[PDB]
């Protein structure tokens, strides 16, 4: 399958993350697409291209303006208010606050913001762009007649939402990636997440959306990054209802039950109708990762490929979360030799 | 006026504060108590008492129960957590998220958390503690029949809500105090929050009371902390509604506007039929502070504490805002002076 991949993810390289009650260099760096590139390219997988410049038109369709043209001068104008730091957000709109947007630097940060966790640096637009060009051109790939294609996105994207970044996340690629196949034909898209943390950005930007579904397995929110979102009892609202699905799991699970959750999954995915699944793929459930409580293994993974693949649909893999081990690649590259059967 | 004090403040003393995307010392130390102290003995309140012993009766008539018991072991969770730094917040409930309480400690201080400027450390909840005993104290002197005293607290309080913490407040003094003297035998009481700061948590606390008033003058939220709460527009809900009234004010106001808005606020208060009024006082109004974008001068403080008296009912004074210039404490007392006439 073709892999989509942007030298200019590396323009997003901040060098501070809140921790811990301390600021350490992120988990999500530049070296993480390094290794999963040259990982699924020994794996076969060596026909990579770059991604072709897109307007902002499609991604206008998914999250907010006022969203996009904030990030785009965010660090200008963070800069330029004199703060010595990177540009973290502080006070949240959070329980029982006014509905109003600020209009300094400081409120906009909070008020377009979900996690204090990530911090926007010089580069992290135009980084942000070349992920969402990748995710664009895998869509059109699919839309072409590819019946599999990866998009080493990077930065990743399903914690942003309409209106909100976090999560190391800014623009949500796989938002992009089904608005985009929609756009060329598509009437029913279907997002399946199996990054360890719930999908709250793409659930946010899908839940009122009846032309979407999204599908989310993930460590139970109620002890797990971003925990506010990712609960079962959420199914999506109004012109959404019943499209959201959510699979929350705890500490240990093995792929015994996980994979329950994602036959489960797909099964809803298929009753929807969706004429093609966008595969938000993090390798962050590993036995191995840091940040993370599940207990899959590396060969695990050529299963969880192999079983979405199963769904008969076209797919495309948009890469996510998935850090610190030197498996990452291996276990991105599992999931590809899966989808390849 | 009796001068109400705990040495306990210091237990509060907080090494990390995220300003500006970096992790500086607090602005909000213990010598800021140590100067205000200093500066009211100066101008002659030197009749100096440490609270006496108080329960959590009236802080649990004002403040959520889930909330307080979170904040008594917050440190100890974080701690046994294995994290590093203080307990710092990372992920908020913002907007379209689950209203759930996670069970994790990252979890629940989010969710109990609006601001991440503010750090949970050792011996934060006992300093809190004390620094609510001072209030109470306080509002017993009242309640006793004095016309004025001043509890000197630390940490603040105001930006403290129902089940939030934030703005380096945790337990809500001037709201306790309020409660105190409705306690005491009073039907209805009002706060008058003169900090540079909206009074975002006291403001929370009794929206949906009409036994208490509050008014606040304060930095315009559209380019000032909180920046989500402080509009005019908020006036109050349900059973408190039109018990709230907010004075936003721009950048550079001097004592000629700021005296204005402190005027319409007395007299809505006594419209009101309020018994007494807690003030919450913050000087970082001072043209000097720096944080705050007022342009109030020394003097102006003893104009405002006799045009406050002038009310005409019993006055409790809590201690608030105001940072860096050692002047804080000759403000705070010009206020006193003022009041005592
Ligand atoms: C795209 C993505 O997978 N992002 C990960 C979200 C960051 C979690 N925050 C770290 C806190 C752990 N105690
Ligand atoms: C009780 C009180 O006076 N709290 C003040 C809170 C300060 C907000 N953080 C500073 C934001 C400017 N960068
Ligand atoms: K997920
Ligand atoms: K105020
Ligand atoms: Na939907
Ligand atoms: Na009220
Ligand atoms: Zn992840
Ligand atoms: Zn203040």
């Amino acid at each position: 399958m073709r892999v989509i991949f942007s030298e200019d993810h590396k323009l997003r390289n901040a060098k501070t993350e809140l921790y811990g009650g301390e600021l350490v260099p992120p988990f999500e760096a530049p070296f993480r697409a390094e290794w999963i590139l040259a990982a699924v390219k020994e794996a076969g997988f060596d026909d990579v291209v770059a991604p072709a410049r897109h307007g902002l038109e499609t991604v206008l369709k998914v999250h907010d303006a006022g969203y996009l043209n904030f990030l785009e001068t965010a660090w200008d104008r963070w800069k330029a208010a004199g703060y010595k730091g990177e540009a973290i957000a502080t006070s949240f709109p959070v329980r029982r606050t006014s509905p109003r947007i600020p209009t300094d630097i400081e409120g906009q940060i909070g008020y377009y913001c979900n996690a204090a966790e990530t911090a926007i640096s010089p580069g992290t637009w135009e980084a942000a762009l070349s992920s969402m060009a990748s995710a664009i051109d895998g869509a059109d790939l699919i839309a072409a007649g590819h019946k599999a294609a990866f998009s080493l996105c990077r930065p990743p994207g399903h914690a942003a939402g309409i209106d909100m970044f976090g999560g190391y996340c800014f623009i949500n690629n796989a938002a992009v990636a089904a608005q985009r196949l929609l756009d060329k034909g598509a009437k029913k898209i279907a997002i399946l997440d199996v990054d360890f943390h719930h999908g709250n950005g793409t659930q946010d930007i899908f839940y009122e959306r009846g032309d979407v579904f999204f599908a989310s397995l993930h460590g139970d929110p109620a002890e797990a990054f971003p925990h506010f979102l990712g609960y079962a009892e959420e199914t999506g609202k109004g012109a959404g209802a019943g499209t959201t699905a959510n699979y929350p799991m705890g500490r240990g699970t093995p792929y015994s039950v996980w994979g329950e959750a994602l036959t489960d999954s797909l099964k809803r995915i298929a009753a929807f109708g969706a004429e093609a699944i966008v595969v938000s793929l993090g390798v962050d459930t590993f036995e191995q990762d840091p940040i993370s409580f599940f207990k899959l293994t590396s060969p695990d993974y050529i299963t969880m490929g192999r079983t979405i693949a199963a769904s008969g649909v076209p797919l495309l893999v948009v890469m996510e979360g998935g850090y610190g081990v030197p498996e990452i690649g291996l276990n991105v590259a599992n999931v590809l030799k899966g989808v390849a059967g």
